[PDB]
């Protein structure tokens, strides 16, 4: 994709902190950038759209290469168009913004400078942040996570990609998404079909695969921490159903792990721990600490979770499912959890902990998003039963308090139009350097 010249692209400033062993922390001057899929895409020769709503202009885009040559991503009005506002160390994302047009959700990335994403290697470190999910009802997902996207957005070896990280280009994740308009420096017009339900999306012939660390996927009802492995941890391109993942006809046939090794306190049998008025009270802001412990050789072997709220340091809840003990993500837990729930261990199949270790060494980009789910209505995160026809007596089926008919986008984009999430006070450093409490 080309650089559009009709609207200035200004990345909203966002501060975050780096801490060292002593507990002392310094402030970084970061910036946020909107993912390329949300942007206006128009001709390099004027204002004619290359894409509108769910449909490509086939004169401007008769093939994937020519499209990339002809089409430019332009600047975004973060607050007015997308409901994205950054102030100090705080990033707020609104679910629905009714400006001149209707916008639903957003996906943003943390930048080091105006043409490079910030990268993280969190091995033997912790990533910590505050969040307010009180405005997130059933069906919403405020996600804060990491993927090994190229720091420059792909420009160094993609001749038709000039827009790069400056315009939020380069997304990949563990579902090998095919809804991306631009993948590895080519458009995705070939094979494109508009979505059956979503006015503003579709799927193309190719998908964008990489490893994915879902540090945080949550609403006011439930939360999940889920690493996902991949054969090759950085971006690879796939075609059609061989991609695997959500919109494939054969979910587990690809080169990535679409399910991950998840820890949702509710799914692990504790319904009293996280939610409204619970031990982690989603009525109020709380701190989320995620620690990445290593073996003697520097490979990842455990992800621990702590919360801080109202001054109290709260350990992660123990899994109470018979055969699945502990409160952290380890190889023992992942093995046990997949065996006991009867889920396919694609986490292990694509390299597991060694894969995530490789992902961190390659460098992870921080992603902060808010979305609804046209595929499964976020029932995997918050439903009384997923699948909706499964027996709630069977361990692993129940994930939250939401009904099996909750979270339908056409419903919630109206009924939850005021929904939002606020991520704030990001801190990174050695284990136990980023937080304190009783
Ligand atoms: C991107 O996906 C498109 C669509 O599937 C692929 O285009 C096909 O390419 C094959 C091989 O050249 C042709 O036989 C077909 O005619 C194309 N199909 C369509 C619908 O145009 C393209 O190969 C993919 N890109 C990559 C890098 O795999
Ligand atoms: C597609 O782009 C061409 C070239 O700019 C333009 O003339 C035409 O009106 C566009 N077609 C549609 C259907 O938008
Ligand atoms: C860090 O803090 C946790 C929570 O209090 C504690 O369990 C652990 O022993 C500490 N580890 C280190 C390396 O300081």
């Amino acid at each position: 994709q080309q650089i559009g010249t009709l609207t200035t692209e200004t990345h909203p400033p966002l501060t975050w902190q780096t801490c060292t062993s002593g507990g002392s922390c310094t402030t970084n001057n970061g910036k946020v950038v909107l993912d390329a899929n949300w942007r206006w895409l128009h001709s390099t020769s004027g204002s004619t759209n290359c894409y509108t709503g769910n449909t490509w202009n086939t004169t401007l885009c008769p093939d994937d290469t020519t499209c990339a040559q002809n089409c430019a991503l332009d600047g975004a009005d973060y607050e007015g168009t997308y409901g994205i506002t950054a102030s100090g160390n705080s990033l707020r994302l609104n679910f629905v913004t009714n400006g001149s047009q209707k916008n639903v959700g957003s996906r943003t990335y943390l930048m080091k400078d105006d043409t490079h994403y910030q990268t993280f290697n969190l091995l033997n470190q912790e990533f910590t942040f505050d969040v307010d999910v009180s405005g997130l009802p059933c069906g919403l997902n405020g996600a804060l996570y990491m993927v090994p996207m190229a720091a420059d957005g792909g420009v160094s070896n993609e001749p038709n990609n000039k827009a790069g990280a400056q315009y939020g280009v380069g997304y990949c994740d563990s579902q090998c998404p095919r809804d991306l308009k631009f993948i590895a420096g080519s458009a995705n017009v070939q094979g494109w079909e508009p979505a059956s339900n979503s006015a503003n999306s579709g799927l193309g012939g190719n998908g964008s695969c990489c490893a994915e660390l879902d540090i945080w996927e949550a609403n006011s009802i439930s939360a999940a921490l889920t690493p996902h492995s991949a054969d090759t941890v950085t971006q690879t391109v796939c075609n059609g159903d061989d991609c695997g993942g959500t919109y494939s006809n054969d979910r587990y046939s690809g080169t990535t792990d679409p399910d991950g090794c998840d820890f949702n306190s509710y799914r692990q049998g504790d319904t009293s721990f996280y939610g409204p008025g619970k031990t982690v009270d989603t009525n109020s802001k709380f701190t989320v600490v995620t620690q990445f412990l290593t073996d003697s050789s520097g490979n990842l072997n455990e992800i621990k979770r702590f919360y801080v709220q109202n001054g109290v340091v709260i350990p992660n809840s123990q899994s109470t499912i018979a055969g699945i003990s502990g409160n952290s993500i380890t190889q023992d837990y992942c093995t046990a959890q997949k065996q006991v729930f009867g889920d396919t261990n694609t986490w292990e199949d694509h390299g597991g902990f060694q894969s995530m270790t490789n992902a961190f060494k390659a460098g992870m980009v921080l992603v902060m998003s808010l979305w609804d789910d046209y595929y499964a209505d976020m029932l995997w995160l918050d439903s009384v039963a997923y699948p909706t026809d499964a027996d709630p007596s069977t361990p692993g089926v129940a994930r939250g308090t939401c009904s099996t008919t909750s979270g339908v986008p056409s419903d919630i984009e109206s009924s939850a139009a005021s929904a939002y999430v606020i991520y704030s006070n990001i801190k990174v450093g050695p284990i136990n350097s980023t937080f304190s409490g009783t």
